């Protein structure tokens, strides 16, 4: 590990989210913030609310500048574009000057209890909004420094609840700005091309549930994207893939009859403590495209990342979980139960994203989860779906 400065940087769960300590203004303004790899924009809370203990205040910083435009972002937060100092105390000892969006509006976007004040976005301009001519912060960083247009995220889930005093003193994982830190992953890094720059895009050519083909057309995969998103939960699956690989797991965890609000990801099922029959659910293989032409990789996760560890409505002392595999209209989307499994490597300047079995996957003395390759595939460029 040669950047132990960043290793072990950031707090929160998959249901949360992971947030990370920056400083904006002159003097320091330090608000924890969302890491989210699915969207373009640095905005943070700039106004009193409920769920907020702390907000960005303009009117005390020496180095705020008003941009004078106003930002409309409905997934939804309104706010006031501007720039800034900013830095991140865990991370490169470098202060760089950024767009930040100053958040004065908004509904059902900050979580009650997440601890996280902002939120930063690490995908490419063409997403950012406005426009694409609102420079994203990680641009910034590296044309103002010499950071390497390169960062790596580590998430680590606990494999249990964590309750509001926990999660606030638990490393929730690491996020490496501009390099791989090794003593994050076990075994090789496999890298897949990111296919276009806007969302960290990706092509699946291959799913399997306990090593059977779900055999379905691979563009139906990737219909109408595949993106990593650390700013989603779930793993989230086109409505037919969905239908499909519920299908399977249902049939390979058949010794247990689960209710219908259970695989709707909605209502948590519970075992006596220490008792989750992990060995009934089926490991999940998603074969990405490789670097080299014909050539895929696989990542395979377990039931330890696609099962959400939740707090029993009565606090028992059950080990309950949520389903965390959910249904999609916008495409594949990667979320962090899945992006606990490995170390996560968004190579921005050779335009790929590796893979590596993560140092903190939660896994069980018979399964863990694996990063394998290659495999002769062929036609990989028809599985990416074209509008
Ligand atoms: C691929 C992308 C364009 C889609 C998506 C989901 N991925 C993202 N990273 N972001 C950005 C993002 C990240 C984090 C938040 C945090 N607040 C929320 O979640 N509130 C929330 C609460 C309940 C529901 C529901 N029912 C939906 C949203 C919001 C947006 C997105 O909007």
């Amino acid at each position: 590990g040669s950047f132990v400065e960043m290793v072990d940087n950031l707090r929160g769960k998959s249901g949360q989210g992971y947030y990370v300590e920056m400083t904006v203004g002159s003097p320091p303004q330090t608000l924890n913030i969302l890491v989210d790899t699915g969207s373009s924009n640095f905005a943070v809370g700039a106004a009193p609310h409920p769920f907020l203990h702390r907000y960005y205040q303009r009117q005390l910083s020496s180095t705020y500048r008003d941009l004078r435009k106003g930002v409309y972002v409905p997934y939804k937060w309104e706010g006031e574009l501007g720039t800034d100092l900013v830095s991140i105390p865990h991370g490169p000892n470098v202060t760089v000057r950024a767009n930040i969006a100053a958040i004065t509006e908004s509904d059902k976007f900050f979580i009650n209890g997440s601890n996280w004040e902002g939120i930063l976005g690490l995908a490419y301009a063409e997403i950012a909004r406005p426009d694409d001519s609102l420079e994203p912060f990680f641009d910034s960083l590296v044309k103002q420094t010499h950071v390497p247009n390169l960062f790596s995220l580590q998430l680590c889930g606990a494999g249990f609840p964590l309750n509001q005093s926990e999660v606030l003193a638990s490393v929730g994982g690491s996020m490496i700005i501009g390099g791989i830190d090794h003593s994050l992953y076990t075994g090789s890094l496999w890298y897949t091309p990111i296919r276009r720059e806007w969302y960290y895009e990706v092509i699946i050519v291959r799913v399997e549930i306990n090593g059977q083909d779900l055999k379905m057309d691979c563009k139906e995969y990737n219909y109408d994207k595949s993106i990593v998103d650390s700013g989603t939960t779930n793993l989230r699956l086109p409505k037919k893939v969905f239908e499909a690989a519920v299908k399977s797991i249902k049939a390979a965890s058949s010794t247990e009859k689960f209710p219908d609000g259970f695989w709707l990801g909605e209502q948590l099922v519970c075992w006596q403590a220490g008792t989750t029959p992990w060995n009934i659910f089926p490991v999940i293989s998603l074969y990405l495209m490789g670097e080299v032409t014909n050539q895929s990789f696989r990542i395979t996760i377990l039931p330890q990342q696609y099962l959400r560890p939740v707090e029993d409505v009565a606090t028992s002392q059950d080990d309950c979980y949520k389903f965390a595999i959910s249904q999609s209209s916008t495409g594949t989307v990667m979320g962090a139960v899945i992006m606990e499994g490995f170390y996560v490597v968004f190579d921005r300047a050779r335009k790929r994203i590796g893979f590596a079995v993560s140092a903190c996957h939660v896994h069980d003395e018979f399964r863990t989860a694996a990063v394998e390759g290659p495999f002769v595939t062929l036609d990989m460029e028809d599985c990416g779906y074209n509008i």
